[PDB]
């Protein structure tokens, strides 16, 4: 349905979590005027092929969750990071376009472009694999019996699906070269990191994307799962997503420093983004 | 603690879990039957491979590894006979990765035998793919040996332990080193996303970790899910094994939801280590010559 009956309210929860377990805040990333031009040429030449043109203001909606959702203060690669800003700009056009505009022979080989701009030989396949995977994925699942079944489950079969959905494995490979820490690393590519991350990014995104998404017929949303007519049973179900978001975190906080910050400034840097950008305020 | 184990529950749940099998899975494994030079080609690679080691390990001991993959492949669906003895040969050489000391633990000589092993039986692209899985496995598992993650992530909830084990276990590396086996387009698609491990994880963790809990708990092992129970006590330990058979049912009632070929492996990988684990040495006692602690 809608739930904008209880946005206000649920804004002012995930802040208080957020100020409770994370307190460190993130803050957005200045790209110099040479970086930007960089990236948004980038963007413009890898939809080419495919016949739509994107709005400046649009890029900018898209690329805002990159630049408010790293680590600033441990960026140690911008080529790296303009990379992310591209593939996360890209990524969102190809998750917004009707699948028969999906294609494949000619999209593919700019995303290969892109990462052999950006990385080193070794880095440039593992972004590129989970590029592959991530816009494969997304196209073989629109209106897909397995997509149904694993979003209308339970909140454990939901988020196994969105780890590779949601972007966020996606995210990890390719941002991996930005920090070069050996534990992050490691665990970005054993997809630890972003099963780690999955409920914090996803539980905040549903909760904001459900009126795009259902207005738009699509089913891939947690909130689903619920009824938010009923105020009780939003209430219960957005207490136990709450818990599931608190139980990560401290959990993440095992991991090493800079491990950590990366994990939280992700989750609390996507939450910022996704209340103050347009992109989530209407559809 | 000292000597815990769910030796009093073992002729129950394995009954639970048989039933559960005939309920909700129906079609039975079917064990892949190797002729006799496939066997000895096998076990020959997997000496190589860890002689670099300094441990030797005895054909029962491999034998023992390997029929987990003799068991837990899907026959109906093999097309690949060398991918399958790469499986065999890689899962055999990390199972004994799995039972060392990490004092014995050296990348610089083993993850050269890993490579060989995958460019002997792949292709360039399947060699690839499944050497860097083979590589995340014997990395995570020499470096959670300690590590306070570890403990983190297995004393939580059970969600935070299945979350570890999705890698640990090994059942993404399995996946990533399995398709060649099928190429089969969605299969190989599941398996390089982790969808297919992420859906299988329980189904094999939930059976190991009942049938292996008596073995970890003496070696000081936590990375099991029984322990976040009290095995001990009679009610607590039946809510929970409830739990977990719910979970496993879950899983295989959304398998069922994938292409038919995809679920046929997904099932037969499931139901195959529960035919495997209770009818083979490495689960009959607690410490005997084919799962015995490999020492420094
Ligand atoms: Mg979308
Ligand atoms: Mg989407
Ligand atoms: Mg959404
Ligand atoms: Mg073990
Ligand atoms: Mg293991
Ligand atoms: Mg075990």
């Amino acid at each position: 349905s809608s739930v904008r009956p209880y946005l206000e309210e649920c804004t002012r929860r995930f802040q208080e979590m957020f100020d409770r377990h994370v307190v460190t805040r993130p803050t957005k990333v200045e790209l110099t005027d040479a970086e930007l031009r960089e990236v948004i040429d980038d963007c413009n030449a890898a939809v080419a092929p495919l016949g739509k043109t994107v709005s400046d203001e649009r890029w900018i909606s898209y690329v805002g969750v990159v630049l408010w959702s790293q680590s600033p203060r441990h960026i140690k690669d911008m080529e790296a990071f303009k990379a992310v800003c591209v593939l996360n700009c890209v990524t969102f056009v190809w998750d917004d376009m009707d699948p028969a505009l999906h294609d494949f022979g000619l999209f593919l080989p700019q995303l290969r472009k892109i990462c052999e701009k950006y990385y080193g030989p070794e880095d440039a396949e593992v972004a590129y694999e989970a590029a592959r995977a991530f816009v494969t994925s997304d196209h073989m699942f629109r209106d897909s019996p397995i997509k149904a079944a694993l979003c209308t489950t339970s909140p454990e079969q939901y988020f196994r699906f969105r780890v590779t959905d949601i972007g966020v494995d996606f995210w990890m490979k390719m941002s991996y070269p930005i920090y070069r820490h050996p534990e992050f690393t490691e665990h970005a590519k054993t997809s630890l990191a972003a099963r780690m991350t999955t409920r914090g990014l996803t539980i905040v995104n549903d909760f904001y994307s459900y009126d795009r998404e259902v207005s738009l017929g699509q089913i891939t949303n947690c909130f689903r799962l619920c009824d938010v007519s009923d105020e009780t049973a939003f209430k219960e179900f957005f207490q136990a997503r709450l818990d599931d978001m608190i139980e990560d975190i401290e959990c993440i906080k095992a991991f090493d420093q800079l491990t950590q910050d990366v994990f939280l400034d992700l989750i609390y840097g996507n939450f910022v983004w996704t209340t103050s950008n347009k992109r989530y305020k209407t559809a």
